[PDB]
């Protein structure tokens, strides 16, 4: 009779809540769904083998298409989880899941865990000071996208920082590297001229955060856009003036050139 | 010879992820501060029962201005764990505390826990559509506060949600209240007249997110100013232009107003 929407956190299988795994182990039904985002620092046998429970995995269709007869049916004579990376209701679709389990007269609860809007504080940046977030797309047949560039400028514009989510292509396994967000940025900027985005620009590169051992880079494009960042997941950061104390921390930390503390704050 | 900054979650002990469990578990010094935030749902007498270790609690002045002669000494030749509420370095300024671990050449780690910042995912607003956030202070003497009214218009204006952190005061243990919140931002609207935040205004408040049953409620201002939203701590939301979908939420699962459900464009 009641639902359970638990995160898994970041990157491995430790990054769930005590609360979260407790309450895993003692769900009659588990389902979890890794089209979202995927776990790079770990497995569904290691979660599976983790929670001590045969998981279900469910496809976006399964969900955005049959959340209502596939989980909701086992959720109203028992107590069902379904798993999710990161923090539950942070994808944009997953709100509406609670509306739907309503609908069918089931309970639901929320069991936070680590998300990625958060974990970016370790990249120094002032939590406050980031604006609109954006997603980076491939462009597609006649089909390129720009709006990300947009969201940019207009942060930018009230020096705000801009966290960038790189495309993903979850059943294909294959993420877009932070390299090549840059190659794109670099282009859109080309056809737009906004002077956003350049070799110049100050941006800083997030790898596998969650991770005890994450990458953690600042610099200017021209100088990062062929570094090696490890492996995914990638985010890119391009943050607006800096604090004094955000620049310190990114020459300290994150390798950021000594210059960003004259020219980016 | 290393220093962990672990992050305790939201609202419980159980909070903590796994990893920063049996991290803190096989440290030899653990000490928290517990000034930054308010975990509603547990103490520290819980706490160190969890991890099997008394927790030395620092004051504010401990850590801004001693951390380097408190803690980080121990570092140099043990394992030492940093406890934090939710995330370690959310809405804090102790990112800066990795920089002095640097220069004292003591190695530091970050262990993510559930954080504010994204459990306002349980609101139903779409998280990317957050704009520049801020934090009502209490006024002090003759000094009044404003800015965090700017931040409300400057986001409502492009249409972004604005996520409103409310003042603390741990050693007096006062939490402001969401109510307590929007009496001074009325006042603000009063001296500065911008038609920001008036009785008419939609907001949401949520209480004690990371418990199992937070209190989520949307509303317009002249009707939630008044009302009872349980113990601290709160947070304060002034959404901008909603989504069809966000408001469904808000009315199905927050209570709102059956009219917020027909937008205005
Ligand atoms: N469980 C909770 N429910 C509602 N508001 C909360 C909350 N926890 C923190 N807050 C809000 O966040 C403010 C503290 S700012 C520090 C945030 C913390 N580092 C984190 O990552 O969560 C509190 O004053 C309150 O306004």
């Amino acid at each position: 009779m009641v639902l359970y929407f638990i995160g898994l956190g970041l990157y491995d299988e430790r990054d769930i809540t005590v609360k979260g795994l407790e309450i895993a182990k003692k769900c009659d039904y588990v389902f979890a769904e890794f089209y979202t985002s995927l776990m790079a620092g770990t497995t569904l046998g290691r979660i599976q083998k983790l929670i001590g429970k045969e998981i279900r995995v469910l496809s976006r269709e399964d969900v955005e298409l049959n959340f209502e007869n596939i989980v909701l049916p086992l959720a109203k004579e028992n107590d069902v989880a379904f798993l999710t990376p990161g923090d539950p209701l942070v994808a944009t679709t997953h709100a509406e899941l609670r509306i739907r389990a309503k609908r069918a007269g089931v309970e639901s609860y929320v069991i936070h865990a680590p998300s990625i809007y958060s974990a970016v504080g370790i990249t120094g940046l002032h939590i406050y000071k980031f604006g609109k977030s954006a997603t980076v797309a491939y462009p597609e047949g006649n089909w390129f996208p720009t709006s990300y560039y947009d969201v940019i400028k207009e942060n930018a514009e009230r020096g705000l920082h801009t966290l960038l989510f790189l495309d993903i292509k979850a059943e294909k396994r294959m993420y877009m590297t932070a390299n090549e967000a840059m190659e794109l940025l670099l282009k859109v900027e080309d056809m737009k001229k906004g002077g956003v985005f350049t070799d110049d620009t100050l941006v800083v590169v997030l790898a596998r955060a969650g991770s005890l051992n994450p990458t953690i880079r600042a610099g200017y494009v021209k100088d990062l856009i062929r570094e090696d960042f490890g492996d995914p997941p990638h985010i890119l950061i391009v943050p607006g003036k800096l604090h004094i104390v955000e620049a310190e921390y990114l020459v300290e930390i994150a390798g950021a050139p000594r210059e960003i503390l004259r020219v980016n704050v």
